[PDB]
DNA sequence: TCGCGTAAGCAGTCCGCG
DNA sequence: GCGGACTGCTTAC
């Protein structure tokens, strides 16, 4: 097989490389790598290495890395460019691994850990550790084992040994329900006292070093707490054995409001579950608790136990032992789902970065751009600084607020980076620049036609025709890598409706779901099967389909994200390639584009709708136009149409065969207007919107920009078994809303779209009929917490205090004194709820950590005192009166009398 | 919230507006 | 009351 790397650091002079070799064993190396620089040199002076913009370059090879470094100082003294990688393990991996590199998952390490720590005093700090580690649970990828680590011994009181055989029966049973499935994985070690356990912990690191480690909140918990507890007990030297260079440091991670310490593990990668999470799930949770998210990603029940986790060891060590394996396990479970280690490695090895630079996009395509230009020998330019400037983005046209009964949509593939291969946006592509006119003379395609020679942007620059730049080269690669998964994604999800489908008449058999591959659009023979199974295997076989959709969305909407963010590294000033140039050249074209499809559109269909100065495109957001189907659905006539979808089939094919072929035109005509050097504005319909044909529902409604709801019947060639609300911008979407609120405004939006005025009013007398019955969890509003300190005036708001910043001190105020009570977290998640006048908690509303249950010191106050008027008018009513306005119809039925009857 | 961009919405504070 | 200036937070793209 073909060697990869798993590892590697510079450390001083050497690099130190962690691989596998070609016979797949897992190896270690220091070389003494010789980098090389560039500097610009004569043009008499022979020379196979040449800058990106053609200029000559003599290549210095330095005694060591070191000497490479003082270079680039005495380069920047004398006032000159010093070219080149100067990451220097980025240089020796392109040397080193000089092919695409095709890795093996089943040679690397993968290590998920979880500790516990007892403490009576409050939160356990990482950076004092001085509390006992009492359990630690370790699974190794290679082995597929579990292996716990438990502490019998503390000064917080001795306990027996933990027991398997109770912890796989029933909850029921009085077990703990640990899944059967990892029973047999189970190696469980019980300790004596704290420091045998730590000893034998290293020992076992050595034998079987992560290569990626990750667990959940691990770079911010985990491996600090046991880095500086065994630094603690046995000193520093025995503390750097968690790297397998010795080498660890502690870095400083800064943010606006403050900064915290993680430790450096040289020689491993880490990938703490929740930052992977954060980057690569697109969700933005209420709470990011394990308990949480492994509820909302595998809808597990919660981990329950009685009294204070601080308790709980010495109350029921069975139970603290199972719930710290099975939290082991429940990340295992949304890898599993999610496939964000797999991702990770995909990501790297094709970047050839460190594993955890995945997390960089400027990194990322930093040593792509850099390893695709080495292949010409090309010279990469010297990063610079640069001050910080705000530049122009997208356009959004302001739509008017109303209900849109019948709505197709469209919108460019991949936008941004399609601008950039069309125009060909490169740092050494700029040709130069043309005299800009008003970007409304480009769009109404009157101002002088830019260039008979470049390929050019409304914001003045021209690039070169002649050749690709490296920019869109690498971008292609990788857009294409998308649209194949993205394939895989939409598959699966047309596969899901046909089973879907299906479960309305399923067989009375004993069957088994059939061995498919979801990733492919069924086949005849498979349709048939399917119509002949069980509901059991039909929603074993949804559940595949859904996971094998969900495979394909990761895979996709991460490398679309990692093409979008190359777009946006052009205008961050650490990118090496930072040039607002280039950034605005794409946001301008953007912005044209949209509108100059926007009159292509208007003027395709008054054509064919014989009118004029009639707006067909309602909305538009970045490279989105939103169409009113209305005037085409009422030249065929309702009467005509069976059912639903039949005017879905009709307005699918008059997207396709009419909409779609005058976009391409009009687009066609901009590109050649621009005299770009291809055309690659694809403009494909999205959705298909409307109400149920024969219905009182409204279908659609847009309350201003970035708010709106459709019912879709079709979402880019998938055919709903049930119609779904694409809903943006409204409060069902945002994380701040209380989940019992996002839940009855959905419905009210429901039927609204699909039923009408009168089902509505329904609904909304009997949600405001029962709401205080609501678990106060559900009807809590969440905010993020930041500058509690700057707010805090004596444990009082001072001026300008926000309502959540207010509700936090509430909070510190009723918990005074305890230690144990549960502190906010600055920076982190808190539910808010308002409390009626008069209260025994001095003001308006208090705040308690997101994810939990407010502590019993103070729950049944909260309970008594929350102002649910308040509550409802505030998160329910107010945003409703806002839908139902912009909609023109009434939550609440007008006195028209008749009534008087 | 360490780790790519801008546009733009709503809640809330403070305070004017005769 | 509500709007504007402003801070804070969150979402669409
Ligand atoms: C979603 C998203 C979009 N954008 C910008 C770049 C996108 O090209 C542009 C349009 O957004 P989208 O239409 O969401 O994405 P897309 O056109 O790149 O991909 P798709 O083929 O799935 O439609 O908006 C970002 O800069 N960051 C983001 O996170
Ligand atoms: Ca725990
Ligand atoms: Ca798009
Ligand atoms: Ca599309
Ligand atoms: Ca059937
Ligand atoms: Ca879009």
């Amino acid at each position: 097989m073909k060697e990869f790397y798993l590892t590697v650091e510079q450390i001083g002079d050497s690099i130190f490389e962690r691989y596998i070799d070609s016979n797949g064993r897992e190896r270690t190396r220091e070389v003494e790598y010789k980098p090389s620089l560039f500097a610009h040199c004569p043009e008499s002076q022979a020379t196979k290495y040449f800058d990106i913009y053609g200029k000559p370059c003599t290549r210095k090879l330095f005694a060591n890395m070191r000497d490479a470094s003082q270079w680039i100082k005495r380069m920047e003294d004398i006032g000159l460019e010093a070219l080149g990688m100067d990451d220097f393990k980025l240089a020796y991996l392109s040397d080193t691994y000089n092919y695409e590199i095709k890795y093996d998952h089943t040679k690397i390490r993968v290590a998920n850990f979880d500790i516990e720590v007892t403490s009576p005093d409050g939160f356990p700090e990482p950076s004092q550790a001085k509390h006992p580690i009492d359990a630690i649970t370790h699974y190794d990828s290679i082995d597929d084992r579990f292996y716990v680590f438990d502490l019998l011994n503390s000064p917080y009181g001795n306990v027996e040994e933990w027991s398997i055989e109770i912890a796989a029966k029933l909850q029921e049973q009085g077990g703990d329900e640990v899944p059967s499935e990892i029973i047999d994985k189970i190696i469980y070690m019980p300790f004596d006292n704290e420091k045998e356990l730590l000893m034998e912990y290293l020992n076992f690191w050595q034998q079987k070093t992560p290569v990626i480690l990750t667990g959940w909140n691990v770079e911010s918990f985990a491996i600090p707490y046991v880095y500086n507890r065994i630094k603690n007990i046995f000193g520093e030297s025995t503390a750097k054995r968690l790297s397998p260079h010795r080498k660890t440091r502690v870095k400083v991670i800064e943010n606006m409001y403050g900064s915290r310490e993680i430790i450096t593990l040289f020689g491993i990668s880490v990938l703490d579950y929740i930052d992977l999470y954060k980057k690569f799930s697109f969700t933005n949770q209420p709470s990011y608790s394990l308990d949480y998210i492994s509820e909302f990603e595998l809808n597990v029940g919660k981990l329950k136990y009685d009294g204070p986790i601080s308790k709980l060891r010495e109350s029921n060590h069975q139970r603290y032992i199972s719930y710290n394996i099975i939290a082991v396990y429940r990340v295992l479970q949304i890898d599993a789902k999610r496939q964000f280690i797999n991702l990770s490695l995909d990501m790297g090895y094709y970047a050839k970065i460190q594993i955890q630079s995945v997390f960089s996009p400027i990194k990322t395509w930093d040593a792509i751009i850099f390893n695709s230009l080495k292949e010409q020998n090309k010279v990469i330019p010297q990063g610079r600084s640069h001050p910080v400037q705000p530049y122009p983005g997208a356009f959004v046209k302001e739509p008017i607020p109303n209900r849109y009964k019948y709505v197709m949509s469209f919108d460019l593939t991949s936008a941004y980076p399609s601008i950039i291969r069309q125009v060909n946006i490169s740092p050494e592509t700029i040709a130069g620049t043309f005299k800009v006119a008003p970007l409304h003379d480009y769009i109404n395609a009157v101002a002088e036609r830019p260039s008979d020679v470049y390929s050019c942007s409304p914001n003045g620059m021209m690039y070169y025709k002649d050749r690709d730049g490296v920019v869109p080269t690498e971008i292609t690669k990788v857009f294409n890598q998308r649209k194949e998964h993205k394939g895989y994604m939409l598959a699966a999800q047309r596969n899901g409706e046909i089973i879907k489908e299906a479960l309305h008449n399923p067989n009375l058999s004993v069957d088994e779901p059939l061995d498919v591959d979801y990733r492919f659009d069924f086949s005849d023979e498979i349709k048939e099967k399917i119509k002949k199974l069980s509901a059991k295997s039909l929603n074993e076989m949804l559940f595949r389909a859904q996971r094998t959709e969900v495979a394909g969305m990761t895979a996709q909407i991460n490398r679309k994200a990692l093409i979008n963010g190359l777009a946006g590294a052009l205008g961050n000033v650490w990118f090496r390639y930072y040039d607002l140039r280039n950034a605005t050249a794409i946001t301008t074209f953007g912005q044209m584009a949209l509108q100059w499809i926007e009159r292509k559109v208007n003027e395709y269909l008054n054509e064919v709708c014989g009118t004029e100065g009639e707006a067909f495109v309602l909305y538009g957001d970045t490279d989105s136009i939103y169409v009113s189907a209305d005037k085409i659905i009422d030249k065929v006539g309702e009467s005509k149409f069976r059912d639903t979808n039949h005017w879905v089939d009709f307005l699918d094919k008059f997207a396709r065969e009419r909409m779609e072929p005058a976009i391409d035109r009009g687009f066609r005509e901009m590109c050649e207007y621009m005299n770009n050097k291809q055309h690659l504005m694809f403009m494909d319909r999205e959705a298909i919107a409307g109400p149920p044909l024969g219905s009182k529902g409204i279908g659609g409604f847009w309350t201003g920009k970035k708010r709106y709801a459709l019912n879709v019947w079709d979402m880019e060639g998938t055919r709903y078994a049930e119609p779904k609300l694409k809903i943006m911008g409204l409060e069902t979407q945002k994380s701040s809303t209380p989940k019992a609120v996002q839940k009855a405004l959905k419905e009210c939006i429901r039927r609204m779209l699909q039923e009408g005025e009168e089902s509505l009013q329904e609904y909304f007398k009997e949600f405001e009929k029962e709401f205080r019955q609501l678990n106060y969890i559900s009807i809590a509003s969440v905010s993020s917490a930041n500058n509690i300190a700057k707010y805090d005036v004596g444990g009082f708001p001072g001026p300008k205090c926000p309502f959540h910043i207010r509700g936090i001190l509430t909070y510190n105020r009723a918990i005074k004194g305890n230690i144990d009570a549960p502190q906010v977290v600055e920076g982190e998640k808190v539910y808010v709820l308002p409390l009626r006048e008069g209260n025994p908690f001095g003001d308006k509303c208090i705040a308690w950590p997101s994810g939990t249950e407010i502590t019993d010191l103070i729950k049944d106050d909260v309970l008594h005192w929350m102002d649910y008027t308040v509550l409802l008018e505030k998160t329910f009513i107010k945003p409703l009166e806002g839908f139902t306005s912009a909609a023109k119809l009434d939550y609440e039925k007008k006195a028209s009398l008749f009534d008087m009857f």
